[PDB]
RNA sequence: GGCCGGCAUGGUCCCAGCCUCCUCGCUGGCGCCGGCUGGGCAACACCAUUGCACUCCGGUGGUGAAUGGGAC
């Protein structure tokens, strides 16, 4: 079952042997264009490692975001993407 | 990274080179053999991982390393 849009896109099949750092810098090159961006979460835990949080102001921004980079090549992989399945507490601590 | 034993080995400097998970270099180290033992995944490598978070947090490996020339 998909996931209902949301503030937050998920990302996840990213190349996991880029250090946390230089991944958040080089998510937020290539998708700040489709809106603002509150912040971008990576980890590079076991459990989620290869995973990133993309958090945008504007849903509209996300869901733009979403239809256009789906499967777009980053460091040799095709990235995959979705609508966070809950609001990322940056958020709830707004709306 | 630290430690011990055995054997071998004239000396002190100089230049160049090379080595390394553990005070990356010129007041570290760069004969041979054997064993004892600590830290840490920070970097690098390998294994495993496709994973939905907002709590930092998977594992194993490396020193089982590296030479020549010159002056007294
Ligand atoms: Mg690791």
């Amino acid at each position: 079952p998909e996931t209902r849009p949301n503030h937050t896109i998920y990302i996840n099949n990213l190349n996991e042997k880029i250090k946390k750092d230089e991944l958040k810098k080089s998510l937020h090159a290539i998708f700040s264009r489709f809106g603002q961006i509150l912040d971008i979460l990576v980890s590079r835990s076991l459990k989620m490692r290869g995973q990133a949080f993309v958090i945008f102001k504007e849903v509209s921004s996300a869901t733009n975001a979403l239809r256009s980079m789906q499967g777009f090549p980053f460091y040799d992989k095709p990235m995959r993407i979705q609508y966070a399945k809950t609001d990322s507490d940056i958020i709830a601590k707004m709306k």
